[PDB]
């Protein structure tokens, strides 16, 4: 007889999913602002991967290190032991993510990677590199993360399949399942989840449109539909849309990234749209909103926000 339908992300709301650690009250993408995400209340965390030359995943958004540190190349032509050596909060700037071309001044945590600042009280140099994905999993074994797998151009599909399939081979090795893995391309997502059957998947954009345009079902193995607040012009974060997701028994994450502010505004609209997770850019204000709303959240009941 059928195997009945269970997806437990129906019950892990609501999800505090710091984006990339939290990208403009963090250092993106490193252990720093992962270590600060969890302290600070986040349920989860949300990372970006790439490959180097010698086939290492290393957690970083760009295809180039240009912006986020103080080299230039990309990560596919520098090996992992040139990768860490650079500092990965070289152009951080609270409240704007990474702007390169500033004063010195502009920049409160360049210099700690390479040891010409003191760290924040109970960190190393290191957390401030680009890290490896094997050193941010056993750095958090009991934390859920959501791993996007990027590539080096949007027309380079080959290297977003070359990703998906280092990915698969050190997830399975983990063990784990708490994990939730998407990418905007496609192909890349179905290579990942033929190599990796049990890992949790989220449609690539094409999933996404096919599903929200014409109501055609994900593909298999689709556990939430991790979708941007507006994209083209249209509204997608929406309280109908999102009924209609619980109602197909899909979990629903909102991200942000420049289709709306990240603010009280939106963070509690998003909310009450009754979505079950979002990516903040600031993960200690979401905190702030979802405690003093009292909302309810994974083991600790509380206010359901519709």
């Amino acid at each position: 007889t059928t195997r009945t339908t269970d997806n437990p992300w129906l019950d892990a709301r609501v999800l505090n999913m710091a984006h990339a650690g939290g990208e403009n009250e963090a250092p993106a993408n490193t252990l720093y602002a992962f270590k600060r995400a969890v302290k600070l209340g986040a349920n989860m965390l949300e990372l970006d991967v790439q490959s180097t030359k010698d086939d290492q995943l290393v957690v970083i958004h760009n295809a180039t290190v240009d912006q986020t540190t103080d080299g230039t190349g990309k990560v596919r032509d520098l090996t992992f032991e040139q990768v860490h050596e650079l500092d990965a909060a070289y152009n951080f700037i609270p409240g704007r993510h990474a702007v390169p071309g500033e004063p010195p001044e502009s920049y409160p945590l360049r210099g700690v990677r390479t040891g010409e600042k003191k760290p924040p009280p109970g960190y190393q140099p290191s957390d401030f590199a680009i890290p490896k994905l094997a050193d941010v999993l056993e750095a958090f074994p009991r934390t859920p993360i959501n791993i996007e797998i990027k590539g080096t151009s949007d027309a380079d599909i080959p290297s977003f399949l070359h990703n998906a399939k280092l990915l698969a081979r050190l997830l399975k090795k983990t063990g784990r399942t708490d994990f939730i893995v998407t990418s905007f391309n496609d192909l890349a997502v179905a290579k990942f989840h033929l190599l990796a059957p049990d890992i949790p998947i989220a449609p690539g954009m094409a999933g996404l449109a096919a599903y929200f345009l014409l109501g055609v079902k994900p593909m298999h193995g689709t556990v939430a539909l991790q979708i941007p607040v507006r994209y083209q012009g249209l509204e997608i974060a929406t309280p109908e849309f999102i009924r209609r997701a619980h109602a197909d028994g899909y979990a629903v994450h909102v991200w942000f990234s420049g289709t709306a502010p990240d603010d009280e505004a939106t963070y509690n609209r998003i909310i009450d749209s009754c979505a079950d997770g979002l990516m903040p850019a600031y993960p200690a204000l979401l905190e702030r909103i979802l405690d003093e709303r009292g909302i309810e959240r994974p083991g600790r009941p509380g206010v359901d926000p519709c």
